[PDB]
Order: structure tokens, then C-alpha cells, then sequence
């Protein structure tokens, strides 16, 4: 909260709200750059070149 | 996917993945501008001027 902030940030299958009363199990991270029209095919059921 | 690109792709009444695999009947294309603003009134249920 005191020096990074993003544009987009979206979760699938729990409210956010949550997120700090949890425990998770198998946690991935994925990486990569786009365009920033690109940004919203980042989602489930999507079509586009990416 | 060569050349053109879109801010805004939003489709209703099915999902855009399934979008090669069926055909259609009645297709017709409506062509206007406006400015950046106003583009999130380019929806079913919604005000403001446009
Ligand atoms: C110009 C005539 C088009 C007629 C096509 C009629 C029905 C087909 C339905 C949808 C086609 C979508 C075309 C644009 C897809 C952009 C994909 C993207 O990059 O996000
Ligand atoms: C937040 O960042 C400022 C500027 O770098 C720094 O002085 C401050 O100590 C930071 N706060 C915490 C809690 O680390
Ligand atoms: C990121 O790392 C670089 C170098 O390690 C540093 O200069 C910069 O301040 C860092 N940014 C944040 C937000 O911590
Ligand atoms: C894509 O565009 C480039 C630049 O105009 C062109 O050289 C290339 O042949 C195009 N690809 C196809 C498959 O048409
Ligand atoms: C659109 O048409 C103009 C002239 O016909 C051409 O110069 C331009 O490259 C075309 N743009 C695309 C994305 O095909």
C-alpha cells in the first residue's frame, strides 16, 4: 500500500474481502507483457490473438 | 489479428470462444462515433445522452 499500485486487478472464484481470513494450497504465478488493449482479454472465455 | 485492433469487444447473448463454430442469420452493422466518454453508453440498459 505504500509504493505499488496496479490498474487492473480482478479474482474468480472468492470476494476479495476474504482474502486475508484464508489459506491456500497450490499457488502458481504467471508472468508476462502486453499492450494495454490486450489487458482485457486476460479472462475467462475470451477470444482475441492472445 | 495482423493489423486492426479494439479498445471494446463486448458480446451479448454468447459466448465469444464459440464464435467460429456456429452461423448466422440476420446480420447487420451499425456504424457511428462518438467521443471516449461515451462509449460505456453503447449498452443495453443504460442513460445519459447518446
Ligand atoms: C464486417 C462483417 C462482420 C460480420 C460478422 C458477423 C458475425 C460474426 C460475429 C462476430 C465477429 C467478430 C469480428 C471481430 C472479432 C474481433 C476479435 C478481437 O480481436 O477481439
Ligand atoms: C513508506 O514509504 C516512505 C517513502 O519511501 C518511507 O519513508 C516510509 O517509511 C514507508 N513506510 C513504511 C511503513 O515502510
Ligand atoms: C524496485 O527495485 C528497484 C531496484 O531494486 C528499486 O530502485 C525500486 O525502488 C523498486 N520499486 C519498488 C516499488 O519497490
Ligand atoms: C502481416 O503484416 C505484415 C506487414 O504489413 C506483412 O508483411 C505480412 O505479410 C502480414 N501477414 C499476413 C499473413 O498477411
Ligand atoms: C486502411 O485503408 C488505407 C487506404 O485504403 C490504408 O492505407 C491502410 O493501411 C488501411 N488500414 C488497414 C489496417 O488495413
Amino acid at each position: 500500500y505504500n509504493s505499488t499500485f496496479f490498474s487492473t486487478f480482478k479474482c474468480y472464484g472468492v470476494c476479495a474481502t476474504k482474502l486475508n481470513d484464508l489459506c491456500f494450497s497450490n499457488v502458481y504465478a504467471d508472468s508476462f507483457v502486453v499492450k494495454g488493449d490486450d489487458v482485457r482479454q486476460i479472462a475467462p472465455g475470451q477470444t482475441g490473438v492472445i
